[PDB]
């Protein structure tokens, strides 16, 4: 086994094709399925695995009540092969209400945060063993990506924030080798608030596209230079913006360095990446809430804060169906690195009062250099008919 | 791991021996089992896998109501080892209301079609990743085999159809190397309508025996040449025809070039293969309905359209129980390529109104050069006793 | 991977140590467990597998009614790693209401029989593909061992019977190389009725201890020469006799060549093996019924038929508890071949009328050259409480 | 594949990081989970496994009543990958009401004990086959570690006891090569009563921290020389003692050689290990019943029976919640050997009478040389809302 260098060009992309659906909730009206949230996908060199933070309970289960809650000691990171839904034989790989995993070509790294809000613990687990742990530095909800980390030449990076959800917070980038935190750069550049980054390998370094929970409804970018541990940061220029909430298509605007100050509060995890001076991005369809899910290309949207020219729209989930978190992952082809993404399909509380639980299912698309059509692929469960 | 070439002669066949039964429905009365239809069987160099098209629901499950429906955004392609019923630990390999799959000696190809009726998308998945996709070309229910594809020297082939189900349609044959659509030949020859081909290797090409849904109760044949991509086609000469509905044995007739025009409309997926000038074929035992299942050799049935001389019959499913789709697969023996087939045993709606769902189980026989006896192997669930 | 030769001295045995137990019936009151009968154990070079004949149903399932029946089309051979109870992810490896399996060092052979009572088919499955089959020869319930077969230098041997359960039946021994029947030898020597042979390797031959459903309460021995395919047969001399029914310890007697004629009608599958001129053997504790199980050694039990001198008695299952079929299998130690055995633990109809089903769990013991104690390991379910 | 030698220095330990939690009781409220007690953790070179002792029943079952009982013939030793809950497809690896396991580099070894209280039997199962067995010597409950054994150069040591739980009793140390009992030295030194040892490699020997159930709330230490098979023994010096029950912190005293005589009756399985002349150790928070769980470092606590200076306290389970047995396991890193530990979270009878069953879940923590914070990880099920 050799370490992944990811030293290949990005695959040509014309949009994304259908790849996976798990049907989790539909399956839990007549099965034993875990209650989850903040799912994501990552792949070893052969195949892809789906992750989630469980709630330490199944759905048809009295312990399902009040699983809207985001941190409990009973939360663990679930790991299955992609498209094997989270059944009772599912492996909980570490204790965590916040997590990030990646495979460096030789083994899996997992980053797992659990414990008190003010004194949380991050564990670093590699080749099935604990190798390290750092402590919460600002004492306010140590948290990480909720999607895959990236590993170049055996050096894996992960972005972590401790701090205010609504003011300056303390963001750091760790560099992990065979499970050991070898360096710790602190955030730099113009990004003013950073959360749940969707990172991808852009040789010779790593690029991430994040959530700004404070004053931006445009999206932070982070460059990460893997050799000298340096960081620069900014915002996704595209005048069509990827956070939720945000203003409508006619009003909005963006900046290449600063938060647009537009409904900037709150947000949703999301993803975008670059194709020359253009930008591929996904986002919710509804501008203020977590309904529907679209991707597209904005022409010159990577390098022009004034561009609002989308081509290649694809509806993933239609505006009548709930979406949620979403992130990126990278798959290595014979000739190129492909970009793929997942979409958390949230059901239940607080938005849906037909039940007492909160959970998700998931849908995964992958870039293609070929052709595709339309469709829609929601969660498809009926809550009025669900275990009451 | 070298590519499969299948460059061994077809095994001496005196008939078929019992190979596999999954018992899916009876089990789903006392366990959480997937609702499925359109199963098939394919096998890697070491062992055999069963596939099927899930309904994103288990049987004892409120979402099972209405699963008679062909295309939903929740249908996914399920894959287990042969004889492992579709339990909740079953992997979904892609989103699909129409698929095919083959292993090429090195890795699995899946051809998965999902999306809108008028704008379907086919994804091509190889060695664990999306490598390609085509849109619907005629915008009228893009569909493929519902059984194994075939790969020789690392080029795999699949047959797809877009367009009318009761008039001329647009059938193409795709050639695929490591998940990459490398050529697209268009259908040619006498065959006038084509659906759901059951293809076998037959060095140095591939042979398919399909379903004409338009004016044929005789079955289409499709020859595929692999090195130059040329396609010819015709019908199965035998005067005892393989489709359902059809005319009875005294009344029916056939042609080697055109459809026969006898109850030709509609159909069922089925299979045949040649042995010199003789034809082995399975079919249903009722003329108009998917009841029972039989197999036999029609002597000179591959090259004389008047021949109705059948020998070596066997009742696979007795005339009073339910059959359905049926297809071939080829298994590489020590000295020869053998031929086997599964039979979909469809139960429930709309033919059976004791329940609200529609599902299948399966039985599998394999070619034998040895000896054998008689029996019947239906689904054997009581729908009078099933889930509410 | 080399073939098994089994060419090592047989291990020293002082009695048997506990090895495995599946508590299947106990689990089936709070889980989905297969209904089975006629279980057995066979090991690959690395580890053991547990086998059984299914009823195409789990226990908490409406279809479990009249699982007393011994031949339906819904019966399959189930195969798990030893210890892993028959849950829904259990593989059904072939269609069988009578089976025998065994690993030759390179791959598994399975010998499965299904079909009509008067025309059944035995399928031979090797390295995951169908390689041969044979028709019933006497048209009267073709059956086989219901426990492991034995393979030497890549030649496997299995004993099958077809014919009357209460008169002269037609017993044959097959030699199967890589799934292919290379020879069929008919039964020879002095044994007058043969069924359900528990066979073990004994370099260079194979040897089997069987059941006489006809006139014997002593046990047929069959002896198979693997190179020149010769058969002899006789009975287990021991005045202590292993079949059930039988006369009591004081009243019973035996014979080295003929059936004792003492309560010979009916029987049970059991086992024995030589230890110089002595015999180790198991049997039900009760004379006329399938209650309790015991093993002991009988000094000069292999060669002198007047001997009734037992020693090293062990109670495996106490006399107030149900037992059943039992059979031998051999595990290869570093320097010698060990000998182990399984006791079927039958619960349900028609002996126990509290429930409508008929199922079993199992317990497994292995030869030791060490010291051991006492105990009793029954099935331990309470049927006064099981489903309905 | 070479034997494990464990010939690396012990890793720096500043404390413990969260590693795994299995949430077994909460899951059993809506899913089929085994009833277990006396769980523990051991790892092959690649990955860890959670073992436990099954009550031969799942939780939602009639057979779960009276699982408070310690020894029945339905108990088996369960084995899953760490973080995979004891679901229906979990392997039962041998019959055991008391057990121990280690991997020696090449394969697994299981020491399992079952049978009559006064004539128990212990089976030694190595690389999937029974290699040995010894009877109960003092005919008063042969029992063993209930946590991992330890192997060095392919020789495994395990500690067993036969005799009184409140008096002199007979402890022995077995030395096992590939499942073969090669030698047996008996207990020697000032250790007066020894049970349930939590052992760990300490090249070139093995050391163990045990339970004294007779006169000592300090914990026996046992040192095992692997080369001359010689045994010394004593007690953990630290003034804060590891047993439950015990006196409070201002009353407690120890002794390096003899039992303290302080509420010395009864006990709980627990662990400690040396770090220079300091000791690392865990224990229940509450001094007299199994409530809460804590770990800390005692400065000079390994060598000075007067030292009561603890540093680095961590609460694993808060004092409102239930703990139980806890043991140690060792994990080989690149440079050094890490120490880890599990905690049993016992729920139900006798202490809690809302339900009729007794079962557990586990939480697991690992040595770290990095940093950490606080938290509490109880079992977290609601027995009020549990199955009747
Ligand atoms: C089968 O499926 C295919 C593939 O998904 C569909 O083709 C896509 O259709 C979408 C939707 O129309 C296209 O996305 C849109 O592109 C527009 C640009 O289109 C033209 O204009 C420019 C500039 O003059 C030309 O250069 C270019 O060649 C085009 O002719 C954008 O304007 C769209 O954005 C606007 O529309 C959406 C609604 O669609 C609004 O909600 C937005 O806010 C915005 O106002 C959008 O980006 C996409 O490019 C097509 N892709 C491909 C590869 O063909 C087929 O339509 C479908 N077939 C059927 C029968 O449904
Ligand atoms: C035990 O199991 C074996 C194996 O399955 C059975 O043997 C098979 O039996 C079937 C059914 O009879 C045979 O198939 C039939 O072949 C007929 C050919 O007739 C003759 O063929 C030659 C010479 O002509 C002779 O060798 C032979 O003796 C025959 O007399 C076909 O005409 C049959 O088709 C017609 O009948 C069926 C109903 O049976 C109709 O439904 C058809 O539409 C059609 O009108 C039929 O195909 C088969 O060849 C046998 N195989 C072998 C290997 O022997 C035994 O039947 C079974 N035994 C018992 C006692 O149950
Ligand atoms: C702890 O566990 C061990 C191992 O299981 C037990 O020791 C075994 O005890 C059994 C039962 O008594 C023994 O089996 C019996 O052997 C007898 C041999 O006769 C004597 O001769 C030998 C050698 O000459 C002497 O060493 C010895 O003293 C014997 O007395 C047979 O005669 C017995 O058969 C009769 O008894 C049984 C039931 O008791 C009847 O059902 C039969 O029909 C028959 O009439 C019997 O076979 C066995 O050999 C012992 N094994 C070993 C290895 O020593 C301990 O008993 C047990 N301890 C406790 C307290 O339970
Ligand atoms: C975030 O997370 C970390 C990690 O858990 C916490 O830091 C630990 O805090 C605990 C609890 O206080 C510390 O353990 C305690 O250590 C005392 C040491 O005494 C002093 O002396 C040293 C130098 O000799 C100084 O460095 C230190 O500042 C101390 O003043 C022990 O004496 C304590 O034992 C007594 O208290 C406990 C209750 O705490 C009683 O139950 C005992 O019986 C006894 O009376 C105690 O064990 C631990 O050392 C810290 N570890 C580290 C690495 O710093 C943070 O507290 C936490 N932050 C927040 C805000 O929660
Ligand atoms: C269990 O099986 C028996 C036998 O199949 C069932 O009893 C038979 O039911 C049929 C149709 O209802 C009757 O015509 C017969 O008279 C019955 N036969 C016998 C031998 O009794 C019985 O109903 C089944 N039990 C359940 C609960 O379904
Ligand atoms: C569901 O839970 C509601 C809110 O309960 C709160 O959160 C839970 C997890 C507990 O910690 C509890 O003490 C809190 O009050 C309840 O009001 C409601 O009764 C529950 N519903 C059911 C059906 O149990
Ligand atoms: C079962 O469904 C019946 C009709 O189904 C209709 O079409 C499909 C696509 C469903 O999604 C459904 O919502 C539509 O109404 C219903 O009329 C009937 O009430 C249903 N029965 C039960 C028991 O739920
Ligand atoms: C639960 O069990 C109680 C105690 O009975 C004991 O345990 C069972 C398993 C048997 O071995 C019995 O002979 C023992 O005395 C019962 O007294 C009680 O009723 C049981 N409760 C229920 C609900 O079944
Ligand atoms: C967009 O939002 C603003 C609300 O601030 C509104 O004035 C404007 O008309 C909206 N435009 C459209 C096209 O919805
Ligand atoms: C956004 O979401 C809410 C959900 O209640 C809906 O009522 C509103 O109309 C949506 N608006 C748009 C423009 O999609
Ligand atoms: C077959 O059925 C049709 C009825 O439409 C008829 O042409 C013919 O007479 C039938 N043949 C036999 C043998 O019944
Ligand atoms: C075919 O099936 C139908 C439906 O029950 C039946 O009524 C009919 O008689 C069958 N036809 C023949 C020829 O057996
Ligand atoms: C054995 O059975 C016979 C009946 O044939 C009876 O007379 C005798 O008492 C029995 N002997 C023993 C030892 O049970
Ligand atoms: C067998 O059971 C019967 C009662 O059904 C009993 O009388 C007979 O003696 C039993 N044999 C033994 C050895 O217990
Ligand atoms: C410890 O636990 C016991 C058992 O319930 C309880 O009575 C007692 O109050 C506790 N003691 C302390 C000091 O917390
Ligand atoms: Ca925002
Ligand atoms: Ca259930
Ligand atoms: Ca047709
Ligand atoms: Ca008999
Ligand atoms: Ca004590």
């Amino acid at each position: 086994a050799e370490y992944r260098n990811w030293s290949k060009p990005q695959c040509d992309i014309t949009g994304f094709a259908p790849f996976s659906k798990d049907n989790s909730i539909r399956l839990s009206a007549g099965g034993d399925i875990w209650v989850t949230r903040e799912p994501y996908v990552s792949c070893d060199p052969d195949k892809c695995y789906q992750f989630a933070l469980g709630q330490g309970t199944t759905l048809n289960n009295v312990h399902s009540n009040n699983t809207v809650r985001g941190r409990t000691p009973y939360r663990t990171l679930l790991m299955n092969e992609l498209g094997v839904p989270f059944h009772l034989g599912t492996k909980q790989v570490c204790i965590a209400w916040s997590s990030s995993s990646c495979h460096d070509g030789k083994a899996w790294l997992h980053v797992c945060i659990t414990g008190d809000d003010k004194n949380a613990t991050a564990s670093f687990i590699y080749n099935g063993r604990l190798v390290d742990s750092v402590v919460s530095w600002s004492k306010e909800i140590l948290r990480t990506q909720e999607s895959e980390c990236v590993c170049i030449n055996g050096t894996c990076t992960v972005v972590m924030t401790d701090g205010s959800a609504s003011g300056k917070a303390d963001t750091k980038i760790l560099f992990i080798e065979e499970g050991k935190i070898v360096h710790t750069s602190t955030l730099s550049g113009s990004a003013q608030h950073v959360e749940e980054c969707s990172c991808y390998p852009r040789y010779p370094g790593v690029r991430c596209v994040c959530r700004d929970n404070w004053k931006g409804s445009n999206r932070p970018i982070v460059d990460i230079n893997i050799k000298d541990h340096s960081i620069v940061s900014s915002y996704v220029c595209s005048g069509l913006v990827g956070d939720t909430p945000r203003k409508n298509d006619s009003s909005s605007s963006s900046h290449c360095l600063d938060p647009n100050n537009e409904e900037g509060g709150h947000g949703v995890k999301g993803w975008a990446f670059d194709d020359g001076n253009d930008v591929w991005m996904g986002r919710t369809i509804n501008e203020t809430s977590r309904l529907g899910y679209e991707t597209f290309k904005v022409i010159e949207g990577w390098s022009n804060p004034k561009s609002k020219l989308q081509i290649n729209r694809q509806v993933i989930v239609d505006r009548g169906n709930r979406s949620g978190y979403s992130g990126i992952f990278s798959v290595e082809g014979k000739s190129c690195i492909n970009r793929c993404f997942y979409v958390e399909l949230i059901r239940g509380r607080k938005e849906e009062t037909e039940v007492l639980w909160t959970s998700n299912s998931i849908v995964v698309f992958c870039g293609t250099s070929g052709t595709y059509g339309t469709g829609s692929w929601p969660d498809g469960a009926d809550l009025n008919l669900m275990p009451i």
